[PDB]
């Protein structure tokens, strides 16, 4: 009964800013841009100083032509919509919101420990308790995104951050939405695809589950469990339903990922009739508190290494360019939710 009234209370704190989202909370010249901290195809984060208050933020600058060329419309709207409803200990929060002429602008809480993507690869491979510590975060969040109906559908080591007390924080839920039933879109990253989005199928949650199976391979080994330098041959070996472990791998760990990692759907762990309770009950996290994480009272594998809330030495280093605002609006229909 615990479980069930903290997912109830989540759910209407979650529907009632879903049904009446915040809008136009701030502006561009309220701050000051420090660095570029990342940078894609229609979009870059940069860390900005707040002028009045001296918070920083990172702040997600999505350009809303290419967002249109690139038929992300919908998708950065479930973004804003989802992060502006959503609470919980290891989402990185949304802070402010607005919109220009030219940019869609979400000013979120900036995680100066970096991606768990560059600590990974620094270090190899994480041992199985330190896996384990940040596994049991994704858990829990998928059991809170999961029960708001909201599936994540970008799982991977770059969009972990890891904070000031060694905990994990999600970024970027610009693949996220809220689905009742299935949903259709081919998205995600190649490495961590279910074979059902692989294969054109109506999905739903149990490819987050999947993800989760690919992300602790990942941190156990070092590597993703199907890679190829194309991925026509990633996604030939997702669908085989063979996967290699390596020896070192727990008898526990192993077992779990087979459960995971099932190409088959409706056998995989999270998506049966026990739901997220056969992850929790499994073997390999016999030793997770599951409160002491969710309450952030377990001691963390490690603590970043940073001198303060503006230090952006566990992030890499991007050509700076112009935040650009067009002297007329475009893209004003498509983005009016926003
Ligand atoms: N909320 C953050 O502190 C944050 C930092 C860096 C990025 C990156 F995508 F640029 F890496 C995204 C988010």
């Amino acid at each position: 009964e615990s479980v069930k009234e903290f997912l109830a209370k989540a759910k209407e704190e979650f529907l009632k800013k879903w049904e009446s989202p915040s809008q136009n909370t701030a502006q561009l010249d309220h701050f000051d841009r420090i660095k570029t901290l990342g940078t894609g195809s229609f979009g870059r984060v940069m860390l900005v100083k707040h002028k009045e208050t001296g918070n920083h933020y990172a702040m997600k600058i999505l350009d809303k032509q290419k967002v249109v060329k690139l038929k992300q419309i919908e998708h950065t709207l479930n973004e804003k919509r989802i992060l502006q409803a959503v609470n919980f200990p290891f989402l990185v929060k949304l802070e402010f919101s607005f919109k220009d002429n030219s940019n869609l602008y979400m000013v979120m809480e900036y995680v100066p420990g970096g991606e768990m993507f560059s600590h990974l690869r620094r270090i190899g491979r994480f041992s199985e308790p330190h896996a384990r510590f940040y596994a049991a975060q994704i858990v829990l969040t998928f059991e809170y995104l999961h029960s708001l109906d909201l599936i994540y559908r970008d799982l991977k080591p770059e969009n972990l951050l890891i904070d000031q007390q060694g905990y994990i924080q999600v970024t970027d839920f610009g693949f996220a939405k809220r689905v009742k039933g299935r949903t259709w879109t081919l998205c995600g990253t190649p490495e961590y695809l279910a074979p059902e989005i692989i294969l054109s199928k109506g999905y739903n949650k149990a490819v987050d589950w999947w993800a989760l199976g690919v992300l602790i391979y990942e941190m156990a080994a070092g590597y993703p469990p199907f890679f190829a330098d194309q991925p026509i041959q990633i996604y030939e070996k997702i669908v085989s339903g063979k996967v290699r472990f390596p020896s070192h791998f727990s008898s526990d760990l192993k077992d779990l990922l087979r459960n995971l990692l099932q190409v088959d759907l409706t056998k995989r762990f999270g998506n049966l009739k026990n739901g997220v309770n056969d992850i929790k009950n499994h073997k390999w996290f016999a030793t997770t508190d599951w409160i002491a994480i969710y309450q952030r009272k377990v001691e963390a594998p490690f603590i970043p290494k940073f001198k303060g809330p503006g230090d952006t030495s566990n992030f890499d280093d991007y050509e700076e360019e112009e935040i650009r605002v067009s002297i007329n609006e475009k893209c004003g229909k498509e983005f009016t939710e926003f």
